[PDB]
RNA sequence: GAACCUCCGCCCAUUGCACUCCGGGCGGUGAAGGAGAGGCGCAAGGUUAACCGCCUCAGGUUCC
């Protein structure tokens, strides 16, 4: 029904800084998420349609679940940051568990 | 082995759920001057312009 709410490999977070460069962006959401678990990847574009929002790719659920919990409205590049789960799997998880296109 | 990046900014608009890239406008620096190198296009065309794209490579960084 709200599929943002339950439990994914990949936390979207939004409300991000537009100001930070995609690589610097990338290697800084990389330091403050990787604690929680191994990354399999963090997805950014500057594109208008997706300026501002990071996706973060855990290999364990349980470290999407942690991250969130614990970052929610952290203050990183003076705003807080907004995380959900994101809405379905990635590509990389959809080839892991074998329902890719 | 992989991914991301590789001239420096300003303003306007945008809170947006992607996984092939992709809003608009304006400046500056550098003559060891098209932005790490090569190739190939494309651009440019003299007091000081062009400043881009593709592919290959290199490096930096984060990983496996
Ligand atoms: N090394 C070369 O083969 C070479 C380097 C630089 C120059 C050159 C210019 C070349 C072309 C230009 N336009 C097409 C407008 C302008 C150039 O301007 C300069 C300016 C200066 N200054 C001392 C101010 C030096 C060299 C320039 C060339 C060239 O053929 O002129 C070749
Ligand atoms: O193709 C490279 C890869 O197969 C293996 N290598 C090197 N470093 C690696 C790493 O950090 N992770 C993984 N998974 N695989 C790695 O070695 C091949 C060659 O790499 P080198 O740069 O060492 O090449 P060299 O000519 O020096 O032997
Ligand atoms: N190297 C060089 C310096 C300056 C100029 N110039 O025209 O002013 C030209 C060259 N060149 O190589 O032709
Ligand atoms: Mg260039
Ligand atoms: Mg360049």
């Amino acid at each position: 029904a709200v599929p943002e709410t339950r439990p994914n490999h990949t936390i979207y977070i939004n409300n991000l800084n537009e100001k930070i460069k995609k690589d610097e962006l990338k290697k800084s959401l990389h330091a403050i998420f990787s604690r929680f678990g191994q990354i399999l990847d963090i997805l950014v574009s500057r594109s208008l349609k997706m300026r501002g929002q990071a996706f973060v790719i855990f290999k364990e659920v349980s470290s999407a679940t942690n991250a969130l919990r614990s970052m929610q409205g952290f203050p990183f590049y003076d705003k807080p940051m907004r995380i959900q789960y994101a809405k379905t799997d990635s590509d990389i998880i959809a080839k892991m568990k074998g329902t890719f296109v």
